[PDB]
Order: structure tokens, then C-alpha cells, then sequence
């Protein structure tokens, strides 16, 4: 069995190996990458996403989200308070302001310490989940706007044609902006490209150990657990590495820098934070190996998790027994 300790693997494909996306994902899995839940892909040196980032300031962040925390430093939830619209230029200025900018630090490890110590005492503003793309239409390799769609994958594997579309999302981050512990909708893969700016630190639990994280989460967030049997789908709960170590949950951590891709694998729980002003692009995708995870994915039916149009068909076809109850949650 490849990669039995479930370490995060880093890949350096050649330009020739960067042509065929599906084939490279399948190569990575042949080497055990999926066992970690997360992999890093450094593109060939010849590759670029686009020529420059000099003309992005007029993108609109229609609903910036202020991430307000409650709890203790290592075990907290966050809620998202909607703020007034602002452009990317306005947001970048705010990120760089004395109130919100990254503090002086020695290295990534010192910054990580400061994050876990102090995150709860501040409420950073995240421009998340903005439909769109920063890949140039002429970038032919690993262009997240030109991937094969999940609906076409389901059709190719299972023969059923379904409605729905699959498009990327932009994330504009600042210091302390935070992604809570989650897997993807329907336990899909995700791919994330950091286009510009400061790094993003990731934590991940191997898929084979996801249920250990869930059991801890039910203990640490007992009211949330009673409210919903899949409350991590709400994407609001944070647990520090110190807390995970104290409770013996297996995990790994890695920092993504500008110009690098990360891939999350089916049922790989992940969380993390941004180091300063940045912009990432991400999209879900599927492979043949995903199908069995989609059939087994937990679902939120309490009404909180509220998701895309396109998840309807996945639940309807892969989880017909759950469909009625899940749809009640959606309506
Ligand atoms: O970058 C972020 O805020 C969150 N991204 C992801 O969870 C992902 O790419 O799967
Ligand atoms: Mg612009
Ligand atoms: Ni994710
Ligand atoms: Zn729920």
C-alpha cells in the first residue's frame, strides 16, 4: 500500500505531464497521494495562469463576510456577518490597514502560533465564494474554468444525464480569514490555485480517519451535534492542532504559496487560514473513484447547510432514499 502513514505529498509535474489533468490525478493516486486527504502540485516553470494581476481591482465583492468567533482559542465557531459591497481594490486596502494587516513575525511557524493564540479576538473580513475565474482563456493546462464537469463524469460512469453546471469560485482573503473543518459537498474533490499574495496554511485529516474527527467534533460542539447529525456541513467549527494532538486525531499540515495548487480528496476533512491579502480560485471535481464516496456522503437536512442547485441531482441519483428528507432541508 502506497503512502501508509498518509503524509501530504508534493508533486512537480513536467510540462508534458501537465497536459492531461485526469491522467495526472490518477498518477498521484497511484502513488498514494489521496491517503493524506490533500496534495500539493507545483506547476512546471514554463506555465502561467495569466500574464499579470495588474487589472483585478475592479472585481466586486458583493457580500464581504466578517468572521466573528465564539468559544475558546483552540475550540471555537465562527459566524458570518454580511458587510456592504466593496471592490477588490477597496478590500486590498482594508486588508493592508493597521487594524487588519499581518503582524510582524519570524517565519510561518511563529505566524501559526500567533493565529491560534489570537484569532478569536479579531473579526477578519473574507470575500468568499465569488463566481468567476482569473485563468486566461488561452491557458490550456490546469485551467480551473475548463475542467470536465461533475455532471459529465456522472454521466460517463453511470449513464444518467442530469441538469446542473459546475463553475469556479474566487476567494479574496486577509490575515486570520479562516476556513472551518469540512469535507466538500457530496465528498467531492476540490482543487485550489493560489493566484496571488500571501500564503494559506492548511490542516487535513486522512479520509480513512474522518470519523475520528467527527466523533471529537460531536464531543466539542455538543449542542450543534444534537441539532444536526452532519453539522460539520455547516462549515462553522474550528479545532486547533494542539487540541487535535491532545485527543489523538491523526492530521497533517502544509502551507500553500502563490503559484501552487492544492487538491483535496474525497472525504478529506480540511481547515485553514490565510496569512495576509491573497486571492485563490477553487472548484469541485470528480473522478471515477469519487462515485462510491458520493453514494455514502453524509448530509445536512436541518436546513443550515443550504447549497447549490447542482447538488440536487447528485443526491437524487446517488442517494434516492435520502432525497425527500434532504430536499425538505433545502426548502
Ligand atoms: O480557500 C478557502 O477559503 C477554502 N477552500 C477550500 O476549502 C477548498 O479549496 O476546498
Ligand atoms: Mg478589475
Ligand atoms: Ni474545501
Ligand atoms: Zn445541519
Amino acid at each position: 500500500a502506497q503512502n501508509p502513514n498518509c503524509n501530504i505529498m508534493i508533486f512537480h509535474p513536467t510540462k508534458e505531464e501537465f497536459n492531461d489533468f485526469d491522467k495526472y490525478i490518477a498518477y498521484m493516486e497511484s502513488q498514494g497521494a489521496h491517503r493524506a486527504g490533500l496534495a500539493k502540485i507545483i506547476p512546471p516553470k514554463e506555465w502561467k495562469a495569466r500574464e499579470t494581476y495588474d487589472n483585478i481591482s475592479e472585481i466586486l465583492i458583493a457580500t464581504p463576510l466578517q468572521q466573528v468567533a465564539s468559544g475558546r482559542a483552540g475550540v471555537f465557531t465562527q459566524y458570518h456577518k454580511k458587510k456592504k459591497a466593496m471592490t477588490v481594490g477597496e478590500y486590498r486596502h482594508l486588508a493592508n490597514s493597521k487594524k487588519y494587516q499581518t503582524p510582524p513575525h519570524q517565519n510561518f511557524e511563529d505566524l501559526e502560533r500567533k493565529y491560534w493564540k489570537n484569532r478569536i479576538y479579531n473579526s477578519p473580513i473574507y470575500g468568499a465564494d465569488i463566481s468567476g475565474s482569473l485563468f486566461d482563456e488561452n491557458t490550456k493546462q490546469w485551467n480551473l474554468g475548463h475542467l470536465g464537469t461533475i455532471q459529465d463524469l456522472l454521466e460517463k460512469e453511470c449513464g444518467v444525464v442530469i441538469e446542473g453546471v459546475n463553475t469556479p469560485y474566487l476567494y479574496f482573503g486577509m490575515w486570520k480569514t479562516t476556513f472551518a473543518w469540512h469535507t466538500e459537498d457530496m465528498d467531492l474533490y476540490s482543487i485550489n490555485y493560489l493566484h496571488l499574495g500571501e500564503p494559506k496554511t492548511w490542516y487535513v485529516v486522512p479520509p480513512e480517519h474522518g470519523q475520528r474527527l467527527e466523533r471529537l467534533a460531536r464531543e466539542l460542539f455538543p449542542g450543534s451535534s444534537r441539532g444536526c447529525g452532519a453539522f460539520l456541513r455547516h462549515k462553522v467549527a474550528l479545532i486547533s492542532p494542539t487540541v487535535l494532538k491532545e485527543n489523538g486525531i491523526p492530521f497533517n499540515r502544509i502551507t500553500q504559496e502563490a503559484g501552487e495548487f492544492m487538491v483535496t480528496f474525497p472525504y478529506g476533512y480540511h481547515a485553514g487560514f490565510n496569512h495576509g491579502f491573497n486571492c485563490a480560485e477553487a472548484i469541485n471535481f470528480a473522478t471515477p473513484r469519487w462515485i462510491d464516496y458520493g453514494k455514502m456522503a453524509s448530509q445536512c437536512s436541518c436546513g443550515e447547510a443550504r447549497v447549490t442547485f447542482s447538488m440536487d441531482a447528485f443526491v437524487r441519483i446517488l442517494q434516492p432514499e435520502r432525497y425527500d428528507l434532504w430536499k425538505r432541508g433545502q426548502d
